[PDB]
């Protein structure tokens, strides 16, 4: 499955090296330029817990998600990982609990030292 494939050859994008925050391009985008800190980011996304019952989605509410990019408004690894997107890619991010919610988790949705998979499709990015 998706999270098994991002394990074995998803790349580490974290600065420290600890395999936190691994990423596949699943579809490549336009142009080369990515988004800045505080740019206004667009995404659709899906996410689940790698191995879980919750399971998460922006299409499903059929309304963009929006989020003011490395402000830390969204769990740090989606900072780390929209900001190497293209408009138009989508990426398969797996992400250890260090970068997502913690030990202290978030009920109902996320448990304790929870790992998250997302597929995120970065739509647009704006200026602040
Ligand atoms: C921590 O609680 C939540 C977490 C999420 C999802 C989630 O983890 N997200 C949502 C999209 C951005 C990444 C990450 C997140 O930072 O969500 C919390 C934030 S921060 C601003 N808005 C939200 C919902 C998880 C739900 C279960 C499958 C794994 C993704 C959505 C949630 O509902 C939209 C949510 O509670 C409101």
């Amino acid at each position: 499955g998706a999270p098994a494939t991002v394990t074995e050859q998803g790349e580490d994008i974290t600065s420290k090296k600890d395999r936190g925050v691994l990423k596949i391009v699943k579809r490549v985008g336009n142009g080369e330029e990515t988004p800045m800190i505080g740019d206004k980011v667009y995404v659709h996304y899906k996410g689940k817990l790698s191995n879980g019952k919750k399971f998460d989605s922006s299409h499903d509410r059929n309304e963009p998600f929006v989020f003011s990019l490395g402000k830390g408004q969204v769990i740090k690894a989606w900072d780390i990982g929209v900001a190497t997107m293209k408009k138009g890619e989508i990426a398969h991010l797996l992400i250890k609990p260090e970068y997502a919610y913690g030990s202290a988790g978030s009920l109902p949705k996320i448990p304790s030292n929870a790992t998250l998979f997302f597929e995120i499709e970065l739509l647009d990015f704006k200026g602040e």
